[PDB]
């Protein structure tokens, strides 16, 4: 969308005594509270998808709030895995929710006076349910969760499958050792549909959005992104009418009749949030 920098951006190497390795996180301080920019299934180990391929860090400087970029973890969904990935020689297992909630706050906090509570979680496609799951878990932490393009229904139908599938292109992993069979309850405890009544008692402020497969001269005229986007839109909208029918009241849900699932997208979104968390987390 355009690259950024001259801005206070830093690269730390932050340790994960639960996967035995030093997670890279991209940091640009400017607040107490800070927003969890959470990547897509093709997480690079380089930098960060929004990063990459957004002018995020720009566009939240100055804005009162620490902007916070993980690196890694491809197909991860950003969960705890069950075991090592059997299928791509992974030689340890993924503890990617127990990194976002506990270690990497925690160093964060330590060293640099990020609070552990009263932030965002900022997902896009794969992560766009974790940051819903986060929120539903760890109210503290995130008081606030904005999912763009998710997949919020993955233990429903054939979503598993899919999911399995698409994990198996980016990486080579493996479903099964995430959450394990579809039956098993991993899936249905890490499904935002089943936990909308957690987002309920916890009052979260959820930003829900997801473009309708046309795209605009924003760009992502490509038949995946297209597809992916119009396919998932129904999950979406079965998410919002579950929401407000199980009490939910403190949601946005952006379904505009454009958009496809692409990056140019998912900053726009992240530009017109900036206010919406600004306001929710600075009061
Ligand atoms: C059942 C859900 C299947 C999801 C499959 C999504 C395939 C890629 S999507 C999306 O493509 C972008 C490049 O276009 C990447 O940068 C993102 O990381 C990635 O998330
Ligand atoms: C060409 C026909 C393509 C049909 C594609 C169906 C994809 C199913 S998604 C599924 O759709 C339901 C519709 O009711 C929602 O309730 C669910 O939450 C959502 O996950």
């Amino acid at each position: 969308m355009f690259s950024r920098p001259g801005l206070p951006v830093e690269y730390l190497q932050v340790p994960s005594a639960s996967m035995g390795r030093d997670i890279k996180v991209q940091f640009q301080g400017g607040g107490p509270h800070a927003v969890y920019l959470l990547d897509g299934l093709r997480a690079q180990d380089d930098y960060n998808g929004w990063d990459i391929n957004t002018p995020a860090f720009e566009e939240y400087y100055q804005s009162g709030l620490s902007v916070i970029m993980p690196v890694g973890g491809q197909s991860s969904f950003y969960t705890d895995w069950y075991q090592p990935s059997q299928s791509n020689g992974q030689n340890y297992t993924y503890k990617w929710e127990t990194f976002l909630t506990r270690e990497m706050p925690a160093w964060l906090q330590a060293n640099k006076g990020v609070s552990p509570t009263g932030n965002a979680a900022v997902g896009l496609s794969m992560s766009g349910g974790s940051a819903l799951i986060l929120a539903a878990y760890y109210p503290q932490q995130f008081p606030y969760a904005a999912s763009l393009s998710g997949f919020l229904n993955p233990s429903e139908g054939w979503w598993p499958t899919l999911i399995g599938l698409a994990m198996n292109d980016s990486g080579g992993y493996n479903a099964n050792s995430m959450w394990g069979p579809s039956s098993d309850p991993a899936w249905k405890r890490n499904d935002p549909m089943v936990q909308i009544p957690r987002l309920v008692a916890n009052n979260t402020r959820i930003w829900v959005y997801c473009g309708n497969g046309t795209p605009s001269d924003l760009g992502g005229d490509n038949i995946p992104a297209k597809f992916l986007e119009g396919l998932t839109l129904r999950t979406n909208q079965t998410f919002r009418d579950t929401y407000a029918a199980d009490g939910g009241r403190n949601g946005v849900f952006n379904f505009p009749p454009n958009g496809t699932h692409s990056w140019p997208y998912w900053n726009e979104q992240l530009v017109a949030m900036k206010a919406d968390i600004q306001h929710v987390l600075n009061g």
